[PDB]
């Protein structure tokens, strides 16, 4: 029952979520290894995604974290990357988007920077680039991520230098704490903790 709806570029919640994916990237200790070398995108089209039984099942466990949170469900607008993206906005996440070796455990992670996520979208480490081209820093083909409504509730806080939350919380806040430029990355064990809200179309851009 999923629908998307495109949005038009003279839209503000378009330009809204173009700008958050642009002013999000940062530069990788990789030095683009996994996700190409850019400093900007190309967006080609921003999808809202409308599924309601998957938007219930997001606000039934938004609302039970919240009333065992001080009425505060602690919710973020993220960016998500993955190979399953066609999977996640027909079904929703679940344990099959589990990163299992993620450095918080298996859960599913989110980014507040799109260039994190952005390293993910042909797999764990970029895997071995574009399905085309096998180019990790492909300018050519199409990629896609989430920016998804995540439901943090009582985050427990990781200094950073499916399984379960630490007991009493309902995620892990991961804080940077070398790289000075980093944005936080965060980690849900359960998937009706998040809804794919919206689905943006991209190419990196080459650097001039
Ligand atoms: C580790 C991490 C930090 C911040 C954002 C992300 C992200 O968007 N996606 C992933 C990811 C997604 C799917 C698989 Cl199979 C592996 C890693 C991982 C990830
Ligand atoms: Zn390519």
């Amino acid at each position: 029952g999923t629908i998307l709806i495109d949005l038009s570029p003279d839209d503000k919640e378009f330009q809204s979520v173009e700008e958050e994916m642009q002013s999000t990237v940062r530069e990788h200790r990789d030095g683009g290894h996994a996700g190409g070398i850019f400093n900007r995108y190309n967006i080609l089209k921003i999808q809202k995604v409308c599924n309601k039984k998957l938007w219930e099942r997001y606000t039934h466990r938004r609302k039970e974290v919240s009333e065992e949170n001080h009425n505060h469900a602690n919710e973020r607008m993220l960016f998500h990357g993955s190979p399953f993206v066609n999977a996640i906005i027909h079904k929703g996440f679940d344990e099959r988007h589990a990163y299992i070796g993620g450095m918080f455990g298996a859960g599913i992670y989110f980014a507040e920077n799109s260039s994190k996520s952005n390293q993910y979208v042909y797999g764990i480490g970029g895997g071995t680039g574009c399905p085309v081209h096998k180019d990790r820093s492909c300018y050519i083909c199409h990629r896609q991520l989430l920016f998804c409504r995540v439901t943090l509730g009582k985050s427990f806080l990781q200094f950073s230098a499916m399984a379960h939350s630490p007991p009493g919380h309902h995620s892990v806040t991961g804080r940077p704490s070398v790289n000075g430029l980093a944005l936080a990355e965060y980690v849900i064990y359960r998937g009706e903790q998040a809804y794919p809200e919206y689905l943006i179309t991209y190419q990196i851009m080459r650097p001039e």
